């Protein structure tokens, strides 16, 4: 089928269409996208049936065509192409097809838990999901320049295709040619972003809930194959608990639970799930191993240790994925303050923390600091030297500071989690007014309950009703359980209120507004 | 499979993944979305393995989930579901299952030509072409509640399948559900707002060239199976040209051949097609015909005429659509200036203009304004009022207006078109440093070619070239013809530049930036 398709590359040349009006919210479907692998450039052919959607002229870049990984206009982790005559094949190499449909992405850091769990596993698992086919069908193609990195058999679960790296692509040809090519990531399952303009914290707007999250973990558990206990996730190399046999024996006391170690050095992740899975309660200093807790069971607990001057306030990835509505999980943060119990490594290379580099009035300032100033990514001096101290714990305040959230036994000792759904609007909404004196009056408001509302059993259905002047730039709310409502001492006569109705499951679940009625008395 | 459909429905829930982080910008892909006849409301069950994507929660009612049509955030065009646990189809008649997979959209006017096009046409094209096998296999489902309207036809060109409005769907059962559905339409393509916010103009930032445009029009040409002249696109119901002949001889003295006249109402919409297929000049009165200028053929001229009171700066949905980039189209306006030309009809009803149940105080300001104001959408008498007049077109006055632009004969001729595309980045940019005092000091640059340039004969290169003192805030930059420079004045010894560089086609088409270069003097 050679010469068929390259008649349609030859003739046609590139077809583009991607959803999004900014490069930050793109998503590409590319039909005779080509690469180079001497330029490592990909290649749009002008023919003539050649589609670019969105055409944006030399606005294209200002700054590029999308991000091709999930962190937010990252300077090197820009997509785009330059742009060919399709007749310019004339002085190429003979193009090399590749069979399967591609989805062309980066991975902002292959070696990291979290990254590769937060920015690229997840949102690789719906973006393939966004498109017909492309969960069974499509291979990935990894074009950021890195190896495989610890991780990569993580990677090998989310398709049933074997990934390739761009280090791969120059062996399989100089010109490769997408006959059916899916470009970039989609961003709606981030819950945090890594201060390169604002200083770190959890993303303005999360569009992701915890039933996402665990649908996902869900899928992975299969593919990885996968009494009540604490669990406690070690660190071997670095940002270490020095008194980690003192933390499991007094564990186990406090809450009369078996403890149990786990480590990422030491087990298959297979088997960090599995013990992951079933725990009652995740103790764990600070570190890309807490993603993980994205498959603790609904209503465990994560505790989280963190390093003297580390405000737990200022560093929250884990604190965010534990508190996603849905996610179900108790957060305790743990902070060391006693400088006593922390452990300073400050002849290091500036990679690992270590201070020895800067000169000494800087070193002074930092020894002093007890609390890491609010920074921006990625080295910070004063950062990297406490986030990697290790920390004798101190017990009892551990103890106490976990107690003010888990009070009793910890874990899903017998609790049930219902779905959280919302009304739907009032129909129907009426209203009648009358008057019985100069400044007597009464309006009467009426409405059926929604629709979604005759299939559903509510423990409490409420109903706020905003009234309104018609001139007043005010509303007042009132609540009611009736699905009718007479206002009389509120009320004026010879006047004009607008009336808006929603209902509101339980107490925090809102419905929308109907439309507004118009009231005149 | 029915019974395995519902025991899918019924266990796992409705699956959603959708693109875009607003509600503005948002294609959504459904699995076991289902719809109520009877309520009409769209339903999403929760099931063991439903996803929402984005998970709002009551930001879903915010206003809504997305747009159901391209006019960004109307009101009465959103889209939303109700929410339901899978459990409760039981308390409910047995499902419909939707064979074909659907695209469910909104038309926003079915019966305007312009709204067509714009609004539904080369949106529902493009989107059907954004997912994978949608074009050949999905059947299009128009909820917002019109009639097929004066031009189905067009909208049955789009799919092999029939599409289906909203108040069929009660007969095919009380309630429906689509194995595979998709909802909303993509906004690439639009170029025009219609004034709900600010008053009527071009889009912001318009992501479509005339090269979609014109492969869009191919398809509708050979779906309708579709001597040099200029075309007259006459009206006959309201805002006719009164002087038809005049101006119709005066054209054909003025240029050289034939001018022809051509209707919506006269013709079959393949021949209005086809008459403006050929036409090199096409001349027509503001109005929903002009949108058929996109079937113009590279290189004509159109001419826009406008009532007496009419500014032709303040209505340009065809204006926009003649000067895109890639269409390659004249565009000529011409305004009534001479008030005895125009004839106007003040006691036609509301829906036609005139001053008719407005205060006679309000005439009197309509019957002397000289310019009908900036309004925002859908209400203005005055408006309406001025838009529907005849006009008696000043021959004299218009001849010169078109000989501003068109110089000669108009039409293509036999022109040569050729796309324009973009530089690449330069490569392997270099720099070294010479000081021969402590004032003087000599900074080279040098750099390759952009790798697409090796295939490509272009008139005009040429490099600029951005220096900065590292620390300043300011740079000068230089416009050079060489692949190498040598800088000499005003170079600071001892000192780190910041060397930017980018490549330029034919003086306009403005490459991008090369990583930046750090020179050290
Ligand atoms: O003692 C250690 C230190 C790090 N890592 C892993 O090595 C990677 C890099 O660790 P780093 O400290 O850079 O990440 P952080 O924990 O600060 O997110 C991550 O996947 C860690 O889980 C590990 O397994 N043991
Ligand atoms: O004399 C007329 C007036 C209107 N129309 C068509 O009827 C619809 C409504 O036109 P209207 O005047 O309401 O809007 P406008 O033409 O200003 O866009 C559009 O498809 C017009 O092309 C037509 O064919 N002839
Ligand atoms: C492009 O070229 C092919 C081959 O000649 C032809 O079939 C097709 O109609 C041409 N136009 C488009 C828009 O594809
Ligand atoms: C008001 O609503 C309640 C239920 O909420 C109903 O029992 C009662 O009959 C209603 N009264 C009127 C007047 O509609
Ligand atoms: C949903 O439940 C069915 C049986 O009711 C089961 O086979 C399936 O694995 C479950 N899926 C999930 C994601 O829990
Ligand atoms: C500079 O660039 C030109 C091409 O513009 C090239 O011919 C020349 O060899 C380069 N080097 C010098 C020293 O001119």
């Amino acid at each position: 089928d050679y010469p068929k398709a390259l008649q349609i590359l030859t003739e046609g040349g590139t077809h583009m269409v991607c959803t999004g009006r900014t490069h930050t919210d793109r998503l590409c479907r590319f039909k005779w996208l080509c690469y180079s692998s001497e330029a490592e450039e990909f290649i749009f052919f002008h023919g003539n049936a050649s589609v670019m959607l969105p055409s944006l002229g030399s606005r294209r870049f200002q700054p590029a065509l999308l991000d091709l990984s999930t962190v937010e206009d990252h300077n090197t982790q820009y997509f785009n192409f330059v742009e060919l005559p399709a007749a310019a094949l004339r002085f190429m190499p003979k193009p090399v097809f590749v069979p399967d449909v591609a989805l062309i992405a980066n991975r902002f850091n292959p070696d990291n838990l979290m990254h590769v769990f937060h920015d690229d596993l997840l949102p690789l698992f719906y973006t393939l999901r966004q498109f017909p086919g492309l969960a069974r069908e499509a291979r990935l193609f990894f074009m950021e320049g890195w190896g495989e990195g610890a991780h990569f058999d993580l990677y090998k679960l989310l398709s049933p295709k074997q990934p390739l790296l761009r280090a791969q692509l120059k062996a399989l040809g100089r010109l490769l040619c997408f006959s059916h090519a899916f470009v970039g990531l989609s961003k709606v399952t981030t819950w945090y972003q890594y201060g390169f303009v604002q200083p770190q914290g959890p993303k303005a707007n999360i569009l992701v809930s915890g039933n996402e999250i665990r649908q996902f973990a869900h899928f992975l558990m299969e593919k990885l194959n996968v009494e009540e206990y604490i669990l406690v996730f070690s660190r071997t190399q670095n940002r270490l608990i020095l008194n980690e046999a003192e933390l499991l024996l007094a564990l186990a006391q406090e809450f009369q639970m078996k403890t149990v170690t786990v480590s990422l050095e030491d087990h298959a992740f297979a088997d960090v799930v599995r013990l992951v899975s079933n725990a009652s309660m995740l103790v764990s200093m600070h570190g890309a191993q807490l993603v993980t807790a994205l498959f603790l069971p609904r209503g465990a607990a994560v505790v989280e240790l963190f390093p003297y001057a580390v405000n737990p306030d200022h560093y929250t990835p884990y604190k965010t994925l534990a508190t996603l509505p849905g996610m179900d999980l108790q957060y305790i943060a743990w902070q060391n303050t006693m400088p006593e119990n922390t452990v300073t490594h400050p002849e290091r290379p500036w990679d690992q923390g270590g201070i020895a580099h800067l000169d000494r009035a800087e070193q002074a300032r930092i020894l002093q600091s007890r609390e890491v100033p609010r920074h921006l990514c990625c080295r910070n001096p004063e950062w990297l030297f406490r986030i990697y101290q290790d920390t004798k714990v101190d017990i009892p305040s551990l103890i106490q500071t976990i107690r003010r959230v888990v009070k009793g036994h910890p874990g899903p000792r017998k609790q049930k989690w219902t779905v959280s759904l919302y009304p739907g609007k009032v129909r129907e909404a009426r209203c009648q007014a009358s008057v019985q004196g100069a400044s007597e009056a009464r309006l009467s408001v009426s409405w059926q309950i929604p629709w979604n509302l005759k299939y559903l059993k509510v423990r409490e259905v409420k109903y706020e009703v905003w009234l309104q002047e018609q001139g007043e730039n005010t509303y007042v709310p009132y609540m009611l359980a009736l699905q009718n409502h007479t206002f009389t001492e509120n009320i004026k006569p010879f006047t004009t209120y607008l009336v808006w109705i929603r209902c509101i499951f339980n107490k925090t679940l809102l419905g929308p507004f109907a439309d507004v009625l118009v009231c005149s008395t």
